[PDB]
């Protein structure tokens, strides 16, 4: 752990992390449906389509045991309302033993499968109704089809959309917000869906930990809190950790990362994690995050109208990703893998010591790059980390990051675009999004673009001098220090920040655990 | 001489700097062409035109040693290719020795006289035949008329545009470069160009000298790198030189150019060397060239669309240019002169510690100035160098400077513009222009927009309040700063950078020194 | 004569013009300051200068022959005062008859010489005394040098800026006095000046008539009233004969106008032999609003582009100084392609290829290049007259005030002679202008890949070379120049046209081209 560097004396010196989270202290217990359900304390919430009847009506299908209850969800009562997607109403009665009991049902819609989108539209109607109503317990019943992984997608999403961080209010706390101790679920054929409950609740605070380390502001988390925090989740989920700093990257030689920090008041740190197996390895992978803690575009300041500079604490999402699924990776400890987590971190900032547009700069494999753009800077950091990923001799390597905006034009905020040297790997990508139901699309690397790389003077332009194809000329630059090892790219410049919400999303830790646990 | 500081150890702490070029290793012969040529090895390229004939047949004029090469020569072989300028055509055949040999023309258009923008594309075409031929001579046959000057235009712009630069690249040099090694020419009077060639060697290597230090990054090439490379070349040619440090910048007053260097971690650095004849010493000449090794415009900084911030490493082309002209006039050694060579480096930065918009700062004669935009700093770091220019006493000072991008909107990228106070200096340089080959155009500095840069606190502006022609402005504002000497200002804003050949022109070097040169005879 | 097309009953169907102003009224004698300076009624101005000191105190050379002014005239008073350019002050107070006369000074500043431009400064503070006295009679004292020209220019200058326009709105001198010394060589220079007023006055009144009085069709109906007051012959081309001279780059940019296109020929003919054939070419865009290439960008001025005819202004003001003065030996055509570059389904389009009159192809590139167009066919024409010299004026790129400002018109050419003929009526006129290449390496930015020819550049930011270089293409065996007046014609300081280039072209005509 290193000291974080301080202009005056209320600048703050780590990242406040909550560990232990109210989600936490929720105990689950999953029913039968066929055994019938109980109706007492709390909510209870009938999750109910219509299929092939657009705002079809309302019709209960469960057994409920209770005489009052039943009666009150007859066919006759429930058809003046209708199961439009994300609509709900609430229920007030008194069940047989003279207790009044609250009762209710958020509508599913009238398609039989339920997209990633549909389930969450779902679960914030849900979550609405666990806000602003002092709960103890909330029960869930499905009266809908869902697979294993989409029960475990429902159970994540809830957990993450109803946790509401409070690291950073002082005077303004919701001195109302309390949380339930219980959640009951009611589905067919539960036994099968109850380990997914604990595989939901790992994922959600390795989701809920990356969103921690991204909404947290450029002062609080900068490149020496940030891996300070990769030490201190290292020394919880006893992984092995390094942590790089300049010496040590002046000896890598690693020109191309330390020029983008040169103008930063925080030294460089880069985080490397390891998770080793306790068995034979039989697989070696490592993920590489992109981890700038503030993007303020360098010399190439982000000043144009809509560059969003005021978001940029954002431009760490890629090395959250990869920390968070360092949690889920270090809890769940899979067999027969070893697991790097990479991120060159810095600050790309305006200084007298800042790097310049038209620098030439040496990357660790000796290329010397021509910087067009210092607001390019993601690729940069990027390189030496491949570099760095190539020499330990994995398998795979995948980097995720924030890199284009240009994400934006192409797939917008809810598809990441993957990039690759290596169908293979490509392939499981797509396969882990589909069971994390985190969506990627594939994207191609299209080698024509690649001469507009040329420099006249370096080895290669860091930016093009033609092609406004942002996202794949960065993925041709990357391409250039991975040599010989099938690698992706993950680019989540869009999907990273919840625009609506005014949060982060956590996007790709799931994606990436599922990766390292299907392999 | 001075230790250049780093952020990290990876920053470079000089600029690389080749002195010995290919280029260099070439041995060149020239022969008369009334004794015929001979082809022998390697590449045979004919320079030939058709006078008043619009797209006329190539015909070849010159005796040819060699019965077989002269029947492939033959009209009716070679009435199919036309003599367009820059088209060129490369012939095989089998020599009366039976070896093989290369031959091949490159046409020169219908109109006697080429400008030296044809002679450029003439060079180019000619390139392009060195550049995947893996030659060891290469030989031209002069079948147009040219003047010495063009002759030497010819040499000095083959030599340029032949080498490539390769100082930056590591793993991606070029694995079939060759150069050849032996340059053979025939042209009539062949004894009277012989004279061209070693002066075009040395112009040649005096603005690729320039291009290297402008086309070196800012990390590379910063104040105290630069200044260091100027005490290397003056210590090589014996020139006497001097590096003022801040300490003596700040005794001296310097306050226009101190402002602008402080916002950058690297210390200002004034350059200046001195050239001296043996002899009477009958005039006695300034060049002032602009160093700003990177502007990113300060506080003003560069965000504007179309403003190529990334392009600002050639904000010391005007330096290059000097330092260019110092290496040419050190090696030729002209009569009756003394040469002072006078760049104010610095780099002009964002930074808690720099000049702000708004600022009032003192120049060295004692005028206060208001700045207007911290992007106008080159008239700031020139109104000192000019101080200190005229304090030497001098009979003319001539600045050359990248100084404002309206140059792009008057002259373009062709033709740099000369502004002064003295109509027979004016024309010394128009006429080095013509003899260089270096186009410059004359333009005004129109006294109605000095009113412009009345201050309301300080004596004076730096910018305008209302005027949009900047070009002139800025001569104005310099204008303030020579109080009793013939003065002329050269803006290189527009051609010194190659726009599409993505690399610098060293525009202004043959210029300066065909200035030095005419003026000493 | 056509009829102005209206849109309503309220729009205005000709252009206001005023020919008898005040200043035709004002009666001027021109006297020796040897045997003294009478100073009796109205305001007396003496303009002097310090050389050396600058700002240095006002001091008054001239006996005036009235002992209460001498006085107040005495070195010891007038050191309160100082001589910096265009610094004024000017007293009431009773002579030796008891009549009240106001006596004062304009600074001329320190150096001997007077540019134009201080000229202009100088006279300007004159008008603004004139503009806030009642008076019958201003008197103006030289104590300082000026030759013939730039007297004759302080006096066209005093009566442009002293008259006021009120052709939109809904007492003068009567009497000018010149004490100079040398009086009599300066004597023919006044009505000279007064014919040179106007015709830069009559060219101000068409440039700040707004774009609904001022169309093509009202422009062209106020030059034949012109030529017919002046026995000028005349012709107006309209659409039909246009069609059938192919003219197609100028009928393009008119298409979508609801003013038909008006070609304006007026010819002076002297009435000895012809020696000399001239063609003054004049670009006429009545209103520019860019096209569908919109002036729509932060600075574009959309609001002051009824002056995109200022060329044809001068050429038109210049017809009325030569049709009053009367050159011999020569023939003169006054020549402009009028029309009005608008938005509507009817215009013509960027990417558009049209044929020009002599068949070249030409590729638009930029609907608001569109000055060039007109004028590339206002050539052709003017070269088919078969004249020595063809001489355009045009508002033609806004690269000048980026090379030249607000004060220098620029000219291009192709015949050095011509060039410095023009430069030469710069000189006498004081209408300054400056010589600029037409630099042969930009041409190969203008080959088209479908057309013969391209509109535009497409990657040279020399403007206004590029222009100059579109124009000789349509100029095949005769000596031109080309005047670019963008920067020049409109003084923004004062919001009205400075009617730039008439006297520059007058003084061609009488003086430097025969
Ligand atoms: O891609 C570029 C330059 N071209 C470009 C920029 C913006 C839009 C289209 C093209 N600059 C990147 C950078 O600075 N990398 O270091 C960058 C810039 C912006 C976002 C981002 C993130 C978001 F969540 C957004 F909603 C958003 F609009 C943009 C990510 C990376
Ligand atoms: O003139 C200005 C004000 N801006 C401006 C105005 C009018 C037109 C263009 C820019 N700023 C100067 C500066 O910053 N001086 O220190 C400057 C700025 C740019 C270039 C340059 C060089 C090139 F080779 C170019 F191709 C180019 F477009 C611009 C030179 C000097
Ligand atoms: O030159 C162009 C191309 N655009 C452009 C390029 C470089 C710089 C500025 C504009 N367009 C001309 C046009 O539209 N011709 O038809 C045009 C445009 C503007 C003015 C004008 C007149 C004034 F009096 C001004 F004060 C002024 F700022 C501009 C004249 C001609
Ligand atoms: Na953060
Ligand atoms: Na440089
Ligand atoms: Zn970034
Ligand atoms: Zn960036
Ligand atoms: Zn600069
Ligand atoms: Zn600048
Ligand atoms: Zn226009
Ligand atoms: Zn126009």
């Amino acid at each position: 752990a290193s000291e974080v560097p301080q202009v005056v004396s209320l600048d703050p010196t780590s990242i406040p992390i909550e560990y232990n989270t109210p989600i936490h202290d929720i105990k689950v217990q999953v029913y039968d449906i066929k055994g019938g359900c109980n109706v007492e304390e709390g909510l209870t919430i009938f999750l109910v389509n219509n299929p092939g009847k657009e705002n079809g009506p309302v019709k209960i299908s469960s057994k409920v045991n209770d005489k009052q209850v039943s009666e009150f969800l007859k066919d006759e009562n429930m058809e003046k309302f209708n199961v439009k997607l994300g609509t709900s109403k609430h229920f007030y009665m008194f069940n047989d033993n003279k207790n009044s009991v609250a009762v209710g049902y958020v509508g599913c819609g009238s398609v039989a499968d339920l997209s990633e989108a549909d389930m969450k539209r779902v679960v914030l109607s849900l979550v609405t109704m666990l806000h602003d109503n002092k709960l103890s317990k909330l029960t869930v019943v499905f009266e809908i089809n869902v697979d294993k992984n989409l029960f475990r997608f429902f159970l994540e999403t809830l957990f993450y959309e109803y946790m509401t961080d409070e690291r950073f209010k002082s005077t303004d706390k919701n001195v109302n917000m309390e949380y339930i101790k219980h959640l009951g679920v009611y589905i067919n054929n539960a036994d099968t869906y109850k380990e997914e409950v604990e595989k939901a609740r790992v994922y959600y605070f390795g989701t809920y930990y990356a969103s921690q380390l991204i909404a947290a502001p450029s002062n609080y988390c900068n490149p020496v809190s940030l891996s300070n925090a990769a030490v201190e989740l290292a020394q919880k989920l006893n992984l092995e950790y390094k942590i790089l700093g300049v010496k040590e990257l002046e000896e890598l030689k690693m020109g191309a990362y330390l020029s983008v920090g040169k103008g930063s008041m925080y030294p460089n740190k880069f985080i490397h994690l390891t998770y080793k197996s306790k068995g034979d390895v039989k697989k070696k992978i490592a993920l590489v995050g992109k981890g700038i803690t503030f993007d303020s575009g360098g010399y190439n300041l982000k000043a144009a109208p809509g560059s969003m500079i005021d978001l940029m604490k954002f431009d760490m999402s890629g090395c959250a990703a990869v920390l968070g699924c360092a949690y889920c990776v270090g809890t769940l400890k899979p067999e027969n893998v070893e697991i790097h987590f990479l991120s060159a971190v810095c600050e790309n900032m305006v200084s007298k010591n800042s790097y310049r547009p038209g620098d030439i700069i040496t990357a660790s494999n000796g290329k010397t790059i021509e910087v067009g753009n210092t607001d390019a800077e993601g690729r940069l950091t990027l390189a030496d980390a491949l570099v760095y990923a190539e020499k330990l001799g994995v398998d795979y390597i995948v980097d995720i990051a924030t890199l284009t905006g240009a994400m934006l034009y192409s797939l917008g905020t809810s598809y990441a675009g993957v990039f690759g040297n290596n169908e293979e790997l490509i392939n499981k990508i797509l396969q882990s999004s589909k069971t994390s139901n985190e969506p990627v699309w594939w994207l191609p690397i299209i080698n024509e673009y690649r001469a507009t790389l040329n420099s006249k003077y370096a080895d290669i332009n860091q930016i093009s001098s033609s092609v406004k194809a942002s996202s794949i000329v960065a993925s041709l630059f990357l391409k250039e220090f991975v040599q010989n090892t099938a690698w992706a790219h993950i680019d989540i410049a869009g999907v990273s920040w919840n625009f609506k919400a005014r949060k982060p999303k956590g996007f790709g830790v799931r994606l990436l655990t599922e990766f390292v646990l299907n392999d």
